[PDB]
């Protein structure tokens, strides 16, 4: 079972708790770390994470009788660091108004359609993903949890020119995660210590917090699962829909 929201399919809980959501009040010093799912959430928040300590409530969660993610937020202490997979169109409005800090994280849609698919096949609370080629379409078409993957990343890229974000790529990340790591810093107000910063890029490799779903963590997977007519089928929709936007993204490493 999920539920909808303006078309948007989303954890029924969520759905439930969607007027507390929308009447959430964000705080200027928040920084809400924003990314499409399995496009590095996990990765990013524990940067963040070693940046503040140095060296989240997800806004849209609920299960009650247990605290909901606003409930939480609502008593977190300023700075408040706080996440959530919400397209522009879904984000409670108070972050427009209190000129936020967001910090979002875009990766390459055949890579997220890959790793979308291999996590809806392990987790229990996600619909089960049918074969490859079943989800393959479905992925294009935005059919899962939290929508379509090109509406989510055009509307964020879109809001950059307006709001205070950092938009970030995860393959930029994989190829240089110490240039990237640094910018992190910086937004975040940090003063760059250059040993601290090693510390850093060295305890969030793969690897490190691999060993403590990190399923592979690298760029290009997708060529492993596409067909060469997946890919050209692919191609032709992408452009499409993603016609007249000047994004670009990195396909390999
Ligand atoms: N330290 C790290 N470096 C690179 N990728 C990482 C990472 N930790 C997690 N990931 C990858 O980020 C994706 C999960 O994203 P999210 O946290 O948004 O759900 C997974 O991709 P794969 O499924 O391609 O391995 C996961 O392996």
């Amino acid at each position: 079972k999920l539920k909808e929201v303006e078309g948007t399919l989303l954890q029924p809980a969520t759905v439930d708790n969607w007027s507390q959501i929308q009447s959430f009040e964000a705080k200027p010093d928040d920084l809400l770390i924003c990314t499409y799912p399995k496009a590095g959430t996990t990765w990013i928040q524990e940067i963040v994470d070693m940046i503040e300590q140095n060296g989240h409530p997800f806004i849209e969660w609920a299960r009650p009788p247990q605290p909901s993610g606003v409930e939480k937020a609502k008593a977190m202490p300023s700075p408040r660091i706080l996440k959530t997979h919400l397209s522009t169109q879904l984000l409670p409005p108070s972050f427009w108004e209190n000129n936020c800090k967001f910090l979002y994280v875009a990766r390459n849609a055949k890579d997220c359609m890959v790793s979308y698919y291999h996590f809806q096949r392990m987790n229990h609370m996600l619909p089960d993903p049918g074969t490859w080629e079943e989800y393959f379409e479905t992925f294009i078409n935005g059919k899962v949890v939290w929508g379509s993957w090109f509406d989510h990343v055009k509307g964020w890229w879109e809001m950059k020119d307006r709001h205070q974000i950092l938009f970030l790529f995860y393959e930029d990340i994989k190829r240089d995660p110490k240039h990237e790591i640094r910018k992190v810093m910086q937004f975040m107000g940090k003063k760059v210590d250059e040993t601290v910063l090693d510390k850093i890029v060295q305890e969030t490799s793969f690897e490190k917090m691999k060993e403590n779903f990190m399923r592979k963590g690298t760029v290009g997977d997708w060529k492993n699962h596409f067909t060469v007519a997946q890919n050209e089928r692919f191609d032709e929709i992408y452009r499409r829909k993603m016609e007249g936007t000047s994004i670009n993204f990195s396909m390999e490493l």
